[PDB]
């Protein structure tokens, strides 16, 4: 078991590093939005295989802690380039779902609730920060709320996926805080950028009554 | 499989008349509540047993009608009795997230569409009716307020789990149209029964709201 997930962990990183001097040499244009999606993907997909076969709590945790990093890295490098901005939203929109994935996967072997509670509340609070970095950069009203919309919605759906497993007010009660501060941190955040004030209320709206069908949800567990 | 269904389904028939029989003799009190209680949970558990094992699409649809039906008539015993209103409240509230459970399991193993959409439909079309013959006799506004509430979110959680799992438009838009009349009649039959307005009026938002993150979700596929 150490065995492999030594391998797993080795080539992730070996990988990650590659692609991540591929993302800087590169010069310009789309090939650069081609290369960040399939480098996800890969990435993605090569850490997920890896969670079938492990038994022991950090390994799993160890194996969450670097694909968060090695995602976290690619989108961070594309920030660096000259990118068209619905391109932009949809490699950082895609690669936040499959954060999201793997972090479901990895839960669903987690037994101790404590570690299932840290596990949940990192990733939580890993894909709200890539979604702030990228909101530094949206140039226009239309593909920022779009992004904003996602936010919501993903974050919730990983929000539910852990509620449904923890059983304890131990839990229950960090995940909803937890909950209640990313909603507030994507919300404050986004309304800073200029978009139409109409759209922002309709964002607000929906990222406002998602954390009460959460606490009303989490409640009822 | 083919015997081993059998086995289940005979012994499902069996158990289910036996406490029919029972529930009919017994005249006073606070015992049947207890007997329905133990009653929901025997048939369930021996149904989430059977189905644990493999069958055919048509055997597991078979199973999942045979458990629906039992629960059903043990509720509909219970309706013709004296009861308290918790008790009575608590124990078809409680029987309805046996039938939850038991069509989540079912779900997991079905591989087409078909049995996705009929086993999803007659689940929220089941669970709706039940909650029609515990409004039909509630005895006070708060009691009928509580368990009204809870038939919004544990539709909305069979409704979502079986979102997740489909993977067609054809699909979507038969659980987006199940979703929508469930809500309708649970507003319908709290709006005419006798309860405060204020608590008629949250009933009613929790459905505004309900409905429309399943419109978002499912429609984001």
């Amino acid at each position: 078991p150490e065995a492999a997930a030594e391998l797993a962990l080795a080539t992730i990183e070996a990988i990650t590093e590659l692609f991540v001097d591929a993302l800087e040499i590169i010069r310009s244009g789309e090939v650069a939005s081609r290369l960040a999606k399939s480098g996800i993907e890969v990435i993605a997909e090569l850490a997920e295989a890896a969670i079938e076969h492990i038994d022991d709590p950090e390994q799993l945790k160890k194996i969450v802690k670097k694909a968060a990093e090695a995602i976290k890295k690619i989108v961070e490098e594309l920030i660096k380039k000259d990118v068209e901005d619905e391109l932009l939203a949809e490699v950082t929109s895609e690669g936040n779902r499959k954060l999201s994935r793997i972090t479901s996967k990895a839960l669903t072997k987690i037994k101790d609730e404590k570690a299932a509670a840290e596990l949940t509340i990192e990733a939580i609070e890993a894909i709200t920060e890539n979604f702030l970095l990228a909101l530094e950069r949206i140039k226009d009203g239309e593909v920022a709320a779009k992004l904003a919309e996602d936010g919501l919605l993903e974050i919730y759906r990983l929000a539910v996926s852990g509620i449904e497993h923890i059983d304890n007010p131990e839990e229950l009660e960090k995940i909803v805080k937890k909950t209640e501060e990313a909603v507030e941190r994507i919300v404050e955040a986004l309304e800073k950028k200029d978009v139409e004030p109409e759209l922002k209320e309709e964002v607000e709206e929906l990222g406002k009554k998602l954390v009460e069908i959460v606490r009303k949800l989490a409640e009822r567990k």
